[PDB]
């Protein structure tokens, strides 16, 4: 029972261009894929114009009560709408209800998120099957770069695997509290994926998103090791700044490792841009067989 005369009117016409009908929407509230503080994700069926049943996931807020929460859980699901790229999470649309919570609904994701996915002992990728989900990401980023977006929170936490094992650049926002608590330290910031000048500033750039993807491809060449297990999050800068960096994976390859250490360059500037990180990437991947 959202009142919505009293949020920003551009805000809003905006929601509608992508709205969803109630009875278009099936929210399975019985079958819950995660639960944080502000929000949760249910599994949801979602009709088309000839009936025909998609499934997807339903992201909802757990109180409606504050305008600020509100709105910006519908600025995440706005700031999506125009993703149309095969490595970038998209927005199935949002659906305005009579009653409760907002729902932002987004296609299922058989793999969960990339970080589970190679943590699970039950799956085994190959070596080039870990550098071409680093090179999926690095796709999804070069389009994202070309939009001027800024992620901000790139880590492989954040990136979801479909049915086809294809990698989507996303960001649980405010549902990044239903797993992963530890990895954000006071705004709760990503510190071990974040770049020096940021730790250093708060603020975020395409060029801090390639800092964050050299640690995303270290993740993935450690099939989900956590990154500086041994450091305090609090001391991560002190910790970089004695001239420090992650080591070599032992299955990573020297060239990906050299990319590794180009995206961490003491200088934003001077790291590669996603869309040399793509040409770079393809070509180590194309000199394995399998
Ligand atoms: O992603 C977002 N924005 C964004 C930002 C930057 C960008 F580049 C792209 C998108 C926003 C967002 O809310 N994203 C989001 C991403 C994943 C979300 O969670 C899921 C979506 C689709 N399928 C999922 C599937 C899933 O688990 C599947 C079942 N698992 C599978 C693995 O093993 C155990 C069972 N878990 C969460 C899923 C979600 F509810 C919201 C803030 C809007």
């Amino acid at each position: 029972h959202i009142d919505l005369s009293a949020l920003n009117p551009e805000l809003v016409q905006a929601v509608q261009h992508v709205v969803i009908g109630p009875s278009s929407l099936i929210v399975h509230f019985n079958e819950v894929i995660g639960r944080g503080h502000f929000g949760c994700v249910y599994h949801g069926t979602l009709l088309d114009n000839d009936g025909k049943k998609i499934h997807c996931a339903v992201k909802s807020l757990n109180r409606i009560t504050d305008i600020g929460e509100v709105s910006q859980f519908l600025t995440e699901g706005i700031i999506m709408k125009d993703f149309s790229h095969p490595n970038v999470l998209s927005l199935l649309g949002i659906c305005l209800r009579s009653e409760g919570s907002p729902l932002v609904v987004l296609p299922y994701m058989k793999h969960g998120d990339l970080r589970n996915f190679i943590r699970n002992e039950t799956h085994n990728p190959t070596v080039k099957d870990l550098i071409g989900f680093g090179l999926q990401v690095a796709k999804g980023m070069k389009y994202l770069a070309s939009k001027k977006f800024v992620h901000r929170d790139l880590a492989a936490r954040n990136c979801m695997l479909d049915e086809k094992f294809t990698v989507k650049v996303a960001d649980f926002g405010l549902a990044r509290d239903m797993y992963d608590k530890e990895y954000y330290s006071v705004a709760k910031l990503p510190v071990k994926w974040m770049a020096l000048e940021s730790l250093q500033t708060q603020k975020f750039t395409t060029k801090s998103d390639v800092w964050s993807f050299g640690v995303l491809l270290w993740e993935l060449m450690t099939r989900g090791a956590p990154p500086y297990p041994d450091v305090n999050t609090f001391d991560i800068t002190v910790y970089l700044l004695q001239g420090r960096r992650l080591l070599q994976p032992e299955y990573c390859p020297d060239p990906l490792y050299e990319v590794m250490l180009k995206c961490w360059h003491p200088k934003a500037e001077m790291r590669p841009s996603f869309s040399e990180l793509v040409s770079r990437i393809s070509a180590i991947f194309s000199t394995f067989i399998g």
